[PDB]
DNA sequence: GCCAACGTTGGC
DNA sequence: GCCAACGTTGGC
């Protein structure tokens, strides 16, 4: 694997899923269909996440 | 065995 | 070159 948490940015410090972004809504637990399978947009690490996963 | 989400690629 | 889509995998 590649480490995807720097651990010290506002995204990594965030506690809970936002429950409103495209990735959250897609989670089965939020009622989505699991077609995207990514972590909350607002929990995507600002240093280590692929840039396409950051908020837009 | 489940499952969050990583990591690869077919199709553009 | 890009990413939507989903197969995979580490942690539990
Ligand atoms: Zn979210
Ligand atoms: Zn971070």
């Amino acid at each position: 694997r590649q480490n995807r948490k720097c651990g010290a940015c506002a995204a990594c410090l965030r506690r809970m899923d936002c429950g409103r972004c495209d990735f959250c809504c897609d989670k089965p637990k939020f009622g989505g269909s699991n077609q995207k399978r990514q972590k909350c947009r607002w929990r995507q690490c600002l240093q280590f996440a692929m840039k396409r996963l950051l908020p837009s």
